[PDB]
């Protein structure tokens, strides 16, 4: 009843839930490519297309053919050097998925200015390779998103405005923590307007970026946070030992009356410079803050820096070593940070 | 803090503030725009449209800016509005779903300060008040040059009104003492010709004749595909008395969009001087041209544009214009 292509269509649809997820996948790939410059161009807010341009390492020409194919034991076994082909691609699920539920194009180069333009069909095969030029880096273009998921596409049209803002929030997250990276975001309107949406300067402190990304009001009520949670006496599994110290740097709203937010609409948390979904740590943030200002939620921009060695259908749901202790040492450490702020 | 200085550089005067509002309404697909000044804008300026409203999702960043070839216009989302929040007090009554509406209040930084409920037809009403209040120098300048400043602003609205055949424009000024005065009014779905009469009156079409010209610039492209420019509109004839005593009615548009293109008007003016040296011509010209042939982001003025290979454009436009006038006089008798 349901043919293989459909299965591929539906599954890839489970991978790229919406425009925002697609964007996440593209930004992540660029950062992974060691880009220091990332440009994102939306056409009609995403309805038409999204383009991600970086100056990263680019894609090795040998990977072109296997970049967006889905990995199947059955098809790999059809190669003489199985070990070899499995190092030429079949990585991840993103590009492989954007192929099934969208039109994927790539322009890349590992040797500027000689470059290639690749068109991949729904199944990962290269329908056309065109000679072109471009500086070091890669450009990924996702167009006609969900063109073969009528129901989802239709929903996208009657909710594109909210979707974009959701997608913008996520772009703001990447831009605030990635100081060594310059982000630029434009939206080209059907009426021919190139509307600048967001921009940060390369080599900008988190502060300079919050101010760019949220205007002068962005810092209003904010106070620097510089904490060190010593967790060494809390590691559980016995063996130049690991220094289990967590450095928490960033900014958070001061408990001062009013200085907070009416909504928990502006909270960002990072673990080793990467947006992470720390549900637990936010709950803690919120409660500890209530005790000082009940009628408001705190704006958050905190980076948890620590060794990944002590770090373990969605994404990067991270769990730290003995998270229960962490949560407690943080709760009191922050609380006492606010108490010290009141005395100010 | 140093935010308002930046705002002041963005919204230099009343006119600029109005362009910002009018463009937003037009961008919102309104076919009805009504502008109300209270004391020529010294107290406030109200722009009401029947556009598609502001989706609730955009409220938060509505007045926030997230910063610092086949394109025709350049935009800096949030810049205009956050700048109006800076040097002034901004109010908003919008809705994408009538008959229920939201009334927003922003402070100088953009933080929403009040969101109460009301009602209105589909659309948006933007209220700008106390323009430049926190900028004394200019604030006073304004109140001391409001006449030329208002005239400069009305002329810009007159520019929009005339070319936007799909929109019904209406403009009023409420005196400090109380009653409303209709200053501008156009019926919608009207030709430039009809609008010229509505905006200026019985004598608006005086001595004006049609202009339908084509400028071929194909062989004037250096540094690099059909570079032709369809120039349509009206211009005064050169016969005695058929012109204006001054350049108070010279409008140029590029792709149905208003722009300041002095060099072209300069061309029109000097070419006209060739036949008449006591008057200037009334000009209403639209220049159709492929976007790819329009260079954007040429100066801090997000609206200022530069035509592909201007140098020649003028030259061909000047001679083409001359032939126009020569051909024109032939059928005088
Ligand atoms: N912008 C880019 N620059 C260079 N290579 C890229 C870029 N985007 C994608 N690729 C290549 O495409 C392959 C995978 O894309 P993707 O489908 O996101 O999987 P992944 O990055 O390997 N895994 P994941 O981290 O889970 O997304 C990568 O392993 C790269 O080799
Ligand atoms: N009258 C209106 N109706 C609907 N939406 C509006 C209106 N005025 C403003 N907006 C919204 O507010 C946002 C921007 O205001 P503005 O600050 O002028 O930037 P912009 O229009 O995006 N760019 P620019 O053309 O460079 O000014 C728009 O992008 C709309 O989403
Ligand atoms: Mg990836
Ligand atoms: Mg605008």
């Amino acid at each position: 009843q349901i043919n293989d292509i459909d299965v591929h269509r539906i599954t890839s649809g489970q991978v790229i839930t919406d425009l925002t997820t697609a964007v996440k996948e593209l930004v992540d790939n660029s950062i992974d490519a060691n880009a220091n410059q990332i440009e994102i161009i939306f056409k009609d807010y995403g309805l038409e297309s999204i383009e991600c341009s970086d100056n990263g390492d680019g894609i090795d020409p040998s990977n072109y053919e296997f970049l967006a194919l889905k990995h199947y034991t059955s098809k790999i076994a059809k190669f003489q050097d199985v070990a070899k082909v499995q190092t030429l691609g079949f990585r991840g699920e993103a590009l492989s998925s954007l192929c099934g539920i969208a039109k994927l194009s790539v322009i890349t180069t590992t040797s500027p200015p000689k470059a290639d333009k690749l068109e991949y069909d729904m199944v990962g095969h290269i329908t056309s390779k065109t000679t072109t030029s471009r500086n070091k880096g890669t450009t990924v273009l996702v167009s006609q998103l969900f063109h073969n998921l009528p129901v989802r596409q239709k929903e996208f049209s009657k909710t594109f405005k909210r979707q974009f803002t959701k997608c913008l929030t996520v772009i703001q997250g990447y831009a605030i923590i990635n100081a060594a990276i310059k982000f630029s975001v434009w939206n080209i309107t059907p009426k021919g307007k190139k509307n600048l949406i967001l921009s940060t300067m390369r080599n900008s402190s988190m502060r300079k970026n919050i101010s760019s990304v949220f205007g002068a009001g962005g810092m209003r009520g904010l106070e620097e946070v510089d904490l060190v949670l010593d967790l060494n006496p809390f590691k559980n599994r016995m063996l130049l030992d690991l220094d289990y110290k967590i450095r928490v740097k960033g900014y958070i709203s001061q408990n001062s009356f009013g200085c907070g937010r009416n909504s928990k609409d502006r909270q960002f948390i990072y673990v080793n410079k990467r947006p992470v979904e720390y549900s637990t740590l936010l709950k803690c943030c919120n409660e500890v803050y209530k005790t000082f200002n009940n009628v408001q939620f705190p704006a958050v921009f905190l980076n948890l820096e620590l060794p990944m060695s002590l770090i373990d259908p969605d994404k990067r749901v991270i769990l730290l070593h003995n998270e229960r202790a962490v949560i407690d040492i943080f709760k009191t450490t922050l609380s006492d940070y606010y108490n010290r702020q009141e005395l100010a």
